[PDB]
């Protein structure tokens, strides 16, 4: 349950680095 | 409740594979 | 709350249309 | 516990500003 909930908000807080530095990828290509 | 929470965490961990593969959609154009 | 979270889970589920939509901005610009 | 997890959705609610700020980056350079 609860932890289930803290350790999703685990992987949003990877998805939210590699959000930022695949962004960071991008704008490498055009910056 | 609880349950709401954690199948929004479900959409969050589609949107954020639809975040990944439509940045790496542009990274396609620009790579 | 519970209500709190799940009504910030209401403002991640506008941010990430305006994630997408915003996506599909620069998709525009390159397509 | 609670307190820990809304204030991560504290934290995304920054990394979702930053989502913005820094798409809004690459939207200046092509826009």
């Amino acid at each position: 349950x609860m932890k289930x909930i803290e350790d999703k908000l685990x992987e949003i807080x990877s998805k939210x680095y590699h959000x930022e530095n695949e962004l960071a990828r991008i704008k490498x290509l055009l910056x």
